[PDB]
């Protein structure tokens, strides 16, 4: 409960990382405020890291500058929350630190003294961010799944770390499970990767067996006293449609997904002790919307089992939000939209890890604001931690992560992505509702307004431009916040409307 500042370090990129070790990590002062004043948290490319300041709320405003007006009566989605993924690679990196440094990393993410993550994505067995290739049922032709078992990657690594995150967290934490591959003996191609789907057709022994695997997985985590909020129907089902797909995948067309959900996965979950665990469909690029939503959700047998739609961010440049997220929401407003995976550095021409990249931070916060403005209820980072190479990864498919672990130094680095994510996760608890926010003029800022469950306000303002922008936020209940959005900054504004 002590403020400790960022120990900045440059690696020659646009901004700094914050250096943490066994005895030091940047942290916040204890809560907290007074009515008629606002709190501002600010992070800048120049090096400010979620720094707290306060200001007055005035009764009047005059000027022709930018005005952002809250519309608290204009109510949209409730927020599920924010988090990242406990992959094999993340677990290995976290556990490579000395235990005191491990605790500071886990606190950064999961503690109220950090950034208040309340979501953890858990791969069901191996993915690219694994050093070995395994499923939970590798013994061939085990249709009864008698040899389904959790290996050490779960029992020694992932599960104990998840328990530690839960113990650190004040907020209830939600777990999300997603599979990459089924056992190879359930697959047309008999391999964890490449083009291939489940054998046969939905409703059959292979599909009933795969659905039961999900139940066995939830059974096995429940033995270790962990319960899931949600599962996805498959990670990136389109990937297994692609010739030579280089790592674990399982192909589904949207019709295949529809019918597997309707016949096997939905009923098998609903008839299990795990009937309250929610099912998210898609878990793939938003350009697949609204088409995938139409195929799955217009079939009433599938629709009755689908709680929400999971999206990944990787091809967002191909997929304007209004045409995809917006249209899906219009058509299916009762089916929540959830961002389930994102990372920078995964394009083949990109440097995997750019320590201290401001651009990569702005990419996260711009995606988050844009998602929230188009009805999305949560946003989930990929690997919680990686090494300086962006690994480990058995196919060398290295990417970036908000926290980079340097084993030889018993050190970890919090990147601008961490702080950009924290501008949301720390200040937007589960149950917050996105409300209206209108601009008086054309502007280059990204901004979103939400209402906390206690009625207080939160506004995030991202300035991706080089230019300082003075501005005023109007709340009809309280008054005006006179402020400024510096070039290359992100601010979170908090105030009580009491
Ligand atoms: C873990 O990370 C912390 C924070 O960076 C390290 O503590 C810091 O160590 C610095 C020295 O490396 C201290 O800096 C300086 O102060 C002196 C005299 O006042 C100046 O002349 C000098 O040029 C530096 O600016 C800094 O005060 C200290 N910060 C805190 C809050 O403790 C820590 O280093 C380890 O502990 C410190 C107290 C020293 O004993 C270090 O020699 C020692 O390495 C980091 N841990 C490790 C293992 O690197
Ligand atoms: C073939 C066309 C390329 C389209 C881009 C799709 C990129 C997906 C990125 N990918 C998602 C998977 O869920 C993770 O397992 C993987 O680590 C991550 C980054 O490669």
């Amino acid at each position: 409960e002590f403020a400790r500042p960022c120990i900045p370090k440059s690696f020659g990129y646009s901004s700094v990382v914050c250096v943490c070790n066994a005895t030091y990590c940047d942290s916040f002062d204890p809560p907290t405020p007074a009515l008629g004043t606002f709190s501002r948290y600010e992070s800048t490319r120049s090096g400010r890291r979620m720094e707290l300041s306060m200001g007055p709320i005035q009764a009047n405003h005059t000027g022709t500058g930018l005005l952002l007006t809250l519309q608290p009566e204009q109510k949209f989605q409730k927020v599920k929350g924010f988090g990242g993924a406990m992959t094999d690679a993340a677990a290995l990196n976290i556990l490579a630190l000395s235990p005191p440094a491990q605790n500071l990393l886990l606190k950064s993410y999961f503690s109220e003294e950090g950034i208040g993550y309340n979501i953890i994505r858990v791969p069901m067995a191996s993915c690219d961010f694994s050093i070995r290739t395994y499923t939970y049922a590798d013994t061939p032709d085990d249709f009864q799944l008698h040899n389904f078992s959790l290996p050490e990657e779960d029992t020694k690594l992932k599960i104990p770390l998840i328990h530690r995150a839960l113990q650190l967290a004040q907020r209830p934490v939600s777990l999300l499970a997603s599979p990459w591959t089924s056992p190879t003996w359930l697959k047309t191609n008999g391999a964890v990767n490449g083009k291939g789907s489940l054998k046969g057709q939905p409703g059959d022994i292979y599909h009933q067996t795969w659905a039961r695997y999900f139940v066995k997985f939830l059974d096995a985590y429940a033995e270790h006293k962990l319960q899931f909020w949600a599962v996805t129907a498959e990670n990136e089902p389109s990937a297994g449609l692609l010739s030579g797909y280089p790592f674990q995948c399982l192909g589904f067309t949207p019709e295949h997904q529809r019918d597997f959900i309707a016949r096997d996965l939905g009923p098998t979950l609903a008839n299990s002790t795990h009937h309250n665990v929610r099912l998210l469909m898609l878990d793939d690029q938003r350009l697949l919307l609204p088409h995938w939503a139409k195929v799955v959700l217009t079939d009433p047998e599938a629709a009755k089992y689908v709680h929400g739609i999971a999206v990944h961010w990787y091809l967002d440049f191909l997929a304007p939000a209004k045409a995809t997220l917006g249209e899906t929401h219009r058509l299916f407003p009762n089916t929540m939209l959830f961002a389930s995976e994102a990372c920078v550095g995964s394009k083949f021409w990109e440097q995997s890890v750019r320590l201290g990249s401001w651009d990569r931070g702005m990419q996260y916060s711009h995606s988050i604001i844009t998602n929230l403005l188009y009805h999305v209820v949560g946003w989930t980072d990929w690997n919680l931690a990686l090494n300086p190479e962006g690994g480990p990864n058995w196919v060398r498919n290295f990417v970036d992560s908000p926290i980079i672990v340097d084993i030889t130094k018993d050190t970890f680095y919090k990147q601008p992505m961490f702080y950009h994510l924290g501008h949301f996760s720390k200040f937007i608890p589960e149950g917050s509702q996105r409300v209206g926010l209108v601009a008086s003029q054309k502007n280059d800022l990204d901004a979103v307004a939400l209402m906390h469950p206690d009625g207080s306000a939160v506004v995030v303002v991202l300035n991706r431009s080089s230019k300082d922008v003075p501005l005023t936020i109007k709340d009809p209940a309280v008054g005006f916040l006179e402020t400024i959005s510096p070039g290359y900054s992100i601010h979170t504004y908090l105030w009580h409307r009491q």
